[PDB]
């Protein structure tokens, strides 16, 4: 493989981080929902995540990713508003990325080969 895979190794762990920068700047918007600062934030860094797993190859990963986008893009505008609950969908979703990885070593999503 002409690749570098200490640049993968790095990006495999980045992405812990971003989870982790992501699921913290969504504490704050539980405590303010309608700080479209903080989610111009989160609607970048997980930007970043999508394009990750886009060029991994992982389109069931870029699908929960890929969902946030479209999720934050709307709360910037009054005209949908920031549910409570939905922050919550929000955050449940991102938590779903570190599990979404734990089948990143089988690749087995349904289909028998």
């Amino acid at each position: 493989m002409g690749s570098h895979q200490e640049y993968i190794k790095k990006v495999t762990d980045e992405l812990k981080e971003l989870i982790q920068n992501v699921n913290d700047d969504i504490k704050e918007v539980e405590k303010n929902p309608e700080d479209m600062e903080y989610w111009n934030k989160i609607y970048r860094l997980v930007h970043t995540m999508k394009e990750i797993t886009e060029t991994m190859g992982f389109s069931s990963v870029a699908k929960v990713l890929h969902t946030i986008m479209n999720l934050v893009d709307k709360m910037l505008n009054s005209e949908i508003k920031i549910t409570s609950d939905l922050i919550d969908k929000v955050k449940k979703k991102l938590d779903m990325v570190t599990r979404e990885l734990d089948k990143k070593v089988s690749g087995s999503y349904l289909v028998p080969r």
